[PDB]
C-alpha cells in the first residue's frame, strides 16, 4: 500500500492545504523569492487569503518559511492577494499586492522587507498610507487587481499595470509613480480587450530579439519587444508587440486585440493560470512560474488534504522568428536526474506499443524524437480554423490516422487500461503545406469517477519535412508537464489513475497509426525527489 499518492516529487507544494497564484517571485542576494496565495485553514479558497513564502538556491529544492505577507491593516483585512516584487534602485525590494478591505474592496498595497540582514526576509511591513491605489472612477470594487512588476523609465518614472475590467471590457490599467508610493492612474490603459471580464495577474516585460535569453524589466529599445500578457477566461493570454515609454502606448505585432479565440497565443495549453515572470540576472533569463489547479472533485482535495501545484519553473525567450514564446525547464532541473535509458534507431510499426524499461515511471523526465518518412501520405484537413482542444477530444490515442496518434504513453498502468497519451498528428492541406498537431489524450487517463478528464491540445508551428517532431515529457505523478518542439507548443495536465495506490506506472512510446514511423533518439532519465526543509515555528 501507498499513501499520498499524488503529491509530487520535484514540483513546488506547500505541506498541505491550498494554493494558487504564484506570487512576487524574485531574485534577491543569491536567494531565489517564491511566494503563493495560501488558505492557511483548509483545501479550498477560503474568505482569508495570506502569502505563502518559501526560499531557494536553485528553484528546485526548497524550504518552507512562515507565511509573509497577511492581513494587519484596514487596507487588507479580508486576505492579501495576489502582488508583484520590484527590486527597487537601493537594492530594496518592494511588493504590490491587491488586497480586500474592511468594506470588502480590492486596492493596491505596498510592503517591504523589515530586516534585510536576513537572508530569508521572513519579516515584511506594510507602508502606513496603505492603499495605495483604489479602484479608478466608473470601476466596480472587485474589478481591480494584481498589480505587475514595475519598471523605470529612461525620463525617470515608474510603470505599472493592473487587472480588472470596465463594463466587462478586460483592461492594463497602467499607473505612474517617482518614489513608488504616490500613484497617478494614467489617461488611457496599457492595453485591453472587449467583452473578456476581469484581465487577472497581468504582465509586461521585453524580450531581447534574436537571443535566447531575458532582460531586466525596465529594459527597452529597437532591438527589443514587449510581451503583454494577461489572464481571461480561465486562461493565460500573451500577444507580442512594441512598446513606446513616451505616449505610454502598446502596439501588437500581429495587430488584434486579444480576443480568447483560437486566433492568439497561451504560454501553455493545458492546466496552467495565473502566471508571473521575473528576470534572474545572476543567469541571464527570465522565469515563469504558473499555477496548476487540481482537476479532481473538491470532496477529493478536502479528502487529501491539499490542492494546488505550480508548475516546475521554466526558461521565457522569444523564438527565433519572432512571432511567439519559447518556454523550457531550468538547467537545474537536470541536477536531478538519475539513471539513463536510451533508444535509437527505433522503429515503431504501425499500431505497436513499446516499453521503456527500467525507469522510474511515475516521476522521470522524458525526451523522444521521431523521424517521419513518408509525408506524402498525411491525412488531408486544412486546419485554417480548426481548434485544436476539439481535435485531440474527438480523435484521441484510439482514433487511428496516417501519420498519428504516434507519441507517449505516462502514467499508465500495466494492462494499460489506464493511461496518459502525449501525442502528434500530422496533416496537410489541398496545397500541399503540412501542419503537426499535439495532443495529451486525458480520456482514458483514470477509471475513478468525477475527475475532470477532458484532454488538451495546440497546433505546433514547424516544417515536418525539414525538422524532426521532438517531445518532453516532465512526469510526476499528479502533472505531466508535455514540452513540444523544443518548448514551442507546451501542455500541463493533471491526472489521476487508481492504480497508483496498489501498483507501479509504467513507461511506453507508441504508435497507433497506419504509417511507419522511427524514434531518431529517445534520452529517458529517473527524476529524484526534489529537497523540501521546513523553518516555520
Ligand atoms: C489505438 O488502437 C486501437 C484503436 O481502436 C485501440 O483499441 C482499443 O480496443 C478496442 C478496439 O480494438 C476498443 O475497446 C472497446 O472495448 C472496451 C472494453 O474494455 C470498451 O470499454 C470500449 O468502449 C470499446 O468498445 C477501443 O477502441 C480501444 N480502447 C480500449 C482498450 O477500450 C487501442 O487501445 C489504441 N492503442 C492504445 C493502447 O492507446
Ligand atoms: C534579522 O536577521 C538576522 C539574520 O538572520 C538575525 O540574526 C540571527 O539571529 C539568530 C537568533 O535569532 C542567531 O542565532 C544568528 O547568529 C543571527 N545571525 C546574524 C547574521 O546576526 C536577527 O535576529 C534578525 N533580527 C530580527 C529583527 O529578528
Ligand atoms: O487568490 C486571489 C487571486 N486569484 C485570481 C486568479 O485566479 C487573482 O485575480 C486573484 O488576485
Amino acid at each position: 500500500q501507498i499513501e499520498q499518492p499524488y503529491r509530487t516529487g520535484y514540483h513546488f507544494q506547500p505541506p498541505s492545504n491550498w494554493m494558487n497564484d504564484p506570487n512576487g517571485p524574485m531574485l534577491y542576494q543569491g536567494v531565489y523569492h517564491f511566494f503563493y496565495q495560501y488558505n492557511p485553514y483548509a483545501a479550498t479558497f477560503g474568505d482569508v487569503i495570506i502569502w505563502g513564502h518559501a526560499v531557494s538556491y536553485d528553484l528546485v529544492n526548497w524550504i518552507h518559511l512562515d507565511p509573509a505577507i497577511y492581513p494587519t491593516q484596514e487596507a487588507d483585512s479580508k486576505s492579501c492577494w495576489s502582488g508583484s516584487a520590484t527590486i527597487l534602485p537601493g537594492n530594496i525590494p518592494a511588493m504590490l499586492y491587491t488586497g480586500s478591505d474592511s468594506k470588502s474592496r480590492q486596492v493596491q498595497d505596498l510592503a517591504w522587507p523589515k530586516n534585510l540582514s536576513d537572508p530569508f526576509l521572513r519579516e515584511w511591513v506594510k507602508h502606513p498610507k496603505n492603499p495605495l491605489i483604489t479602484p479608478p472612477e466608473g470601476v466596480k470594487d472587485d474589478c481591480f487587481r494584481d498589480p505587475s512588476t514595475a519598471w523605470l523609465g529612461p525620463d525617470g518614472v515608474w510603470r505599472i499595470v493592473v487587472g480588472g475590467d470596465r463594463d466587462n471590457n478586460g483592461m492594463a490599467f497602467l499607473y505612474q509613480s517617482t518614489d513608488f508610493v504616490n500613484w497617478k492612474r494614467y489617461d488611457q490603459p496599457l492595453s485591453s480587450a472587449d467583452a473578456t471580464g476581469t484581465w487577472e495577474c497581468p504582465d509586461f516585460y521585453p524580450v531581447p530579439l534574436n537571443s535566447t535569453n531575458g532582460l531586466d524589466t525596465s529594459v527597452y529599445g529597437g532591438s527589443v519587444r514587449h510581451v503583454m500578457k494577461a489572464g481571461f477566461e480561465g486562461h493565460d493570454w500573451y500577444t507580442i508587440g512594441t512598446y513606446s515609454p513616451d505616449r505610454e502606448n502598446f502596439l501588437p505585432q500581429n495587430g488584434l486585440s486579444l480576443t480568447g479565440s483560437t486566433l492568439d497565443l497561451r504560454y501553455d495549453y493545458g492546466q496552467f493560470y495565473a502566471s508571473k515572470s521575473f528576470f534572474d540576472d545572476a543567469k541571464n533569463r527570465r522565469v515563469l512560474w504558473a499555477w496548476v489547479p487540481e482537476t479532481d472533485s473538491q470532496a477529493d482535495d478536502i479528502e487529501k488534504g491539499w490542492a494546488g501545484l505550480q508548475s516546475f519553473p521554466r526558461a521565457l525567450w522569444i523564438d527565433r522568428n519572432g512571432k511567439q514564446l519559447i518556454q523550457w525547464p531550468v538547467e537545474e532541473i537536470e541536477e536531478l536526474r538519475q539513471n539513463q535509458v536510451n533508444l535509437q534507431n527505433k522503429n515503431l510499426k504501425p499500431g505497436s506499443v513499446l516499453e521503456i524499461h527500467g525507469i522510474a515511471a511515475s516521476q522521470a523526465d522524458v525526451t523522444i524524437s521521431f523521424k517521419l518518412e513518408g509525408l506524402k501520405e498525411a491525412e488531408v484537413l486544412d486546419t485554417t480554423l480548426v481548434d485544436p482542444q476539439a481535435l485531440c477530444n474527438e480523435r484521441g490515442a484510439s482514433s487511428r490516422g496516417a501519420l498519428g496518434p504516434f507519441g507517449l504513453l505516462a502514467m499508465a498502468s500495466k494492462d494499460l487500461k489506464e493511461q496518459s497519451a502525449i501525442f502528434f498528428r500530422v496533416f496537410q492541406n489541398q496545397l500541399g503545406r503540412y501542419s503537426v498537431l499535439m495532443c495529451s489524450d486525458l480520456s482514458r487517463s483514470t477509471v475513478r469517477s468525477n475527475i475532470d478528464t477532458t484532454s488538451y491540445g495546440a497546433f505546433v508551428d514547424i516544417d515536418p519535412r525539414s525538422e524532426e517532431i521532438s517531445l518532453r515529457n516532465l512526469i510526476d505523478h499528479s502533472i505531466i508537464e508535455s514540452f513540444g518542439a523544443g518548448g514551442k507548443t507546451c501542455i500541463t495536465s493533471r491526472i489521476y489513475p487508481k492504480f497508483v495506490n496498489n501498483e507501479e506506472a509504467h513507461l511506453f512510446v507508441f504508435n497507433n497509426g497506419t504509417q511507419n514511423v522511427k524514434i531518431s533518439e529517445m534520452s529517458a532519465w529517473s527524476m529524484k525527489n526534489a529537497k523540501f526543509v521546513v523553518d516555520q515555528s
